């Protein structure tokens, strides 16, 4: 079983000894600093899960401070582990966290430099427990970048999408998940799948609708989509004189849902140029609209390998020029680029095809180290700092000012969020949120003694994320 | 719980409709594709795959169900393969029938080596071989994190070793911050258990338990560490006592050794003023075992560390070691935590060697650099089928692209070989069979749901050794 007491960072246990003596009250902020892609913004998304899965509930128990202090004696070659602090926790609240986290609602799109949730104890016994979770709770800035950074992709699919087609149809599935053999572990891929189906609606990694469901949820049967598609083993197994078979038994297999097959195994120009525009030629015709043929190379320069495979297609299949000048396969024809995609080369393909005359209509993205494992809590500047304790009965802000870095600066007191009359925000400090001059804090309880005490659903999530 | 049903791409939930009609055997390998250069690699982690996620009743009538359920909706077609996961429930009690054989973990092999092989055991379930791929591609994590923390290792000792003329400590001297920095809990575990391969020192708890749990060890622990400051127990003091936050804070923590960031406000003048003259007789009393370690945390890198250790010197009496090098008293430490990560920690240890500062008074915390910001990318971790039985007849596969080189894939059953020089060679297309018995390194680990071969993490340790030590 999961257990909170051996959930934090080594040094965090003996943080207890260190606060003021007669502290009452640490109180503490998670933001995603300024740093003076831009990421301007980022959608706040994930701590639920955290809540739900870690925190809720009775999560001391006798055993799990008993199997904590025995760690420890050994970790430390000391006794240094709070047991009595603890046991209180277990005796006077049934193991049930007395903590207070409020929370901008989940899906929310806000600027750099904001508050986004605080955490402070109930209890003035449990002072070191604020900070004794900010390790589980710091690890949000995975959900919050996967979603960030997989908007910030929507937003440039968007952009040339419109500027080459004159509509956004099909946006929510130009941006598949890849991912799931990418990720450190299974965890990760559920929430790293989950991130992305914020903005999206294609993934192909099934823990990611598992943990949505368990821990969001949603009205639809399901949050994420997918069609059949084909891989190397498949495509080779039938050894590299017959790669014609495979393709034609694929393309048979499922003839009435859209298929995916990989085509590079080989040579992907001789696939495009002959087999598929020759030999199984009218095989590709004969599909409907509803289930197209989507061709996907995996290896090459990944901007030049689409562009060519789209000249040799255009040179073997009826191509027409949309409202806006751009090219256009027929519908029974479509492209995924799945190798090599991430923020950046994204931008470049789209960019490419655009001065090339090809429409984003044509084509589709495959991400994965790049969509959900090459991320860093440096990216965001994801932290949790004490802006506020209580000693003695005196509140005074706290706050760390390094000399060497601006930047590393923290917000000082008790702080809050609200909407300003032009209609941005602004993160209030020094509990000026008390004087409501620009209204009601947008912070909302989210936990509180051991309950989850505000819950949003993953569809709600996904309307508060949508583009403006 | 778990389904393994659902732990898949969902791609792979239509492969047993794409393979060749009568295909009996799917055979497939894992390992690192040639391309710091990052020419060995360390294997590590597949025993936690197996135990966790593969081994025992993995099938149950209610999984199948809710996997049809599920698939159904996602895929808006019925496209799952019922009848198959149904077979291996009645006719295996819902253990797996299939066959993994590894090489030993722990062991560092070239990169282009197969590492382990994956065949299905049972005709019927020649779908199975690359359903589970997705689970076990995974193993490239606690690999890249195992390989690239060895890596570093080397770095510490060379630079160690010339300066101080001894590698004492030397495995102590990269110490795991990066609990935070991690995707999630399980990957903290992992990646922590993963340096610990090569290091003692790790503040991610999650790391402890995961090798207690799976590889053990005969000592009570695998990682250590000590009481350490953070700048909430520094700045709640208020920012004009930060003296007596830090005079609180040594005191609790007399006789262990003790880390303080000294960085909240001005790390300079804290070094300089409240550590150097207004609680020097507070330093100087400290014993050898349990020294005060100064941490500062923002700021350049290598600057910050010769900018700390040139104002240290002037306010305590430096020595000049066996190989000519400075060396603060033993009551004194450094420990430098921010924005490590392989390329910065090399450049560190060299800046440190330019200004004659010996590495023994030095160490170093990694968080994000460590467990976080590593690709499946870095050594080319890749599970590629190279062998198939269809119509009863054996036959060799491979993907060969032409746009690329590298990405080319072995043909045939794999087998590793050691040559009576030493060095390392697979043999594909079944040539292993030519050699003598015994010689293949690959070890069946897993057959038809049960762990059949399983290594302590001591001698994992032991396996990982480097060459100087
Ligand atoms: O390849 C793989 C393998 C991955 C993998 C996994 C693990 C490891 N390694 C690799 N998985 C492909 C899955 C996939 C990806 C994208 C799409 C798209 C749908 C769609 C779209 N909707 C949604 C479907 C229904 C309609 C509709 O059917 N439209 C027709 C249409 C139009 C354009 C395009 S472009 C590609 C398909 C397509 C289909 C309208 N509206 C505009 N754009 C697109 S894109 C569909 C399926
Ligand atoms: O501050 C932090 C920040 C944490 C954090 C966490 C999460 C997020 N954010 C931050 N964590 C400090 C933990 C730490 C790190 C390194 C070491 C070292 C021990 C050691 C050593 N030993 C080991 C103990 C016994 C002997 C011995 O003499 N021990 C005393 C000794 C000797 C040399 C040195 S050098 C630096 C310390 C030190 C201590 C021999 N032999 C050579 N090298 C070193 S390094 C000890 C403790
Ligand atoms: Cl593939
Ligand atoms: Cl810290």
């Amino acid at each position: 079983e999961f257990n909170i007491l051996l959930a934090t960072d080594s040094y965090k246990v003996t943080h207890y000894k260190q606060y003021p003596p007669n502290t009452s009250k640490v109180y503490s902020y998670f933001e995603c600093r300024e740093k003076k892609v831009k990421y301007e913004e980022t959608v706040f998304y994930g701590l639920q899960y955290i809540l739900n899965k870690y925190l809720k509930g009775k999560v001391v128990t006798k055993e799990k401070i008993q199997e904590a202090k025995d760690v420890y004696k050994e970790h430390f070659q000391d006794d240094v582990f709070n047991e009595k602090g603890w046991n209180y926790i277990l005796e006077k609240y049934d193991g049930h966290l007395p903590i207070e986290i409020k929370a901008v609602p989940e899906g929310f799109v806000i600027p750099r430099g904001n508050v986004l949730f605080t955490v402070e104890n109930t209890d003035p016994e449990c002072y070191w427990l604020t900070n004794w979770i900010e390790t589980i709770l710091v690890q949000s800035w995975y959900p919050i970048t996967v979603a960030t950074n997989s908007r910030e992709q929507k937003k440039i699919l968007a952009k040339y999408l419109l500027e080459t087609s004159g509509n956004l149809d099909g946006l929510e599935y130009k941006l598949h998940d890849f991912g799931y053999r990418g990720v450190s572990s299974q965890e990760t891929a559920g929430i790293g799948a989950s991130a992305h189906l914020v903005n999206f609606k294609g993934t192909d990694t099934v823990a990611g609708l598992a943990l949505i469901k368990k821990y969001y949820g949603t009205k639809d049967p399901v949050p994420g989509y997918s069609v059949p598609a084909a891989e190397h083993s498949t495509i080779t197994a039938w050894g590299k004189d017959h790669e014609k078979d495979a393709f034609e038994h694929i393309v048979t297999q499922f003839s009435s849902v859209p298929v995916s097959v990989v085509s590079d195994s080989y040579d992907i120009y001789n696939a495009c140029e002959k087999i598929w525009g020759e030999d199984l030629r009218h095989l590709i015709v004969s599909r409907s609209t509803q289930a197209p043929l989507i061709i996907r190379p995996d290896s090459g320069n990944p901007l030049d390998t689409v562009l060519k495979v789209l000249e040799i297609l255009g040179k073997k299949f009826p191509v027409t020029e949309n409202s806006k000048g751009y090219k256009l396969l027929p519908p029974y024809l479509r492209v995924i680029q799945g190798d090599g995609v991430d923020i950046n080369t994204l931008q470049e393909i789209v960019e490419g095809m655009k001065q090339k005359m090809w429409s984003i209509e044509n084509i589709a993205f495959g991400s994965g180290g790049g969509l959900l494992q090459k991320l860093t809590r440096d990216l965001l500047n994801c932290s949790f700092k004490c802006s506020y304790v209580v000693t003695n009965g005196l509140g005074i802000n706290v706050f760390k000012d390094p000399v060497a870095d601006p930047n590393k600066r923290s917000k000082k007191g008790r702080l809050s969020l609200h909407r300003t009359p032009a209609g941005n925000f602004v993160t209030l400090e020094e509990g000026k949120g008390d004087l409501e001059e620009y209204g009601q804090d947008l912070l909302h309880t989210v936990f509180k003694n051991g309950k989850v005490t505000k819950s949003y659903s993953f569809d709600e999530i996904r309307k508060n994320a949508q583009l403006n």
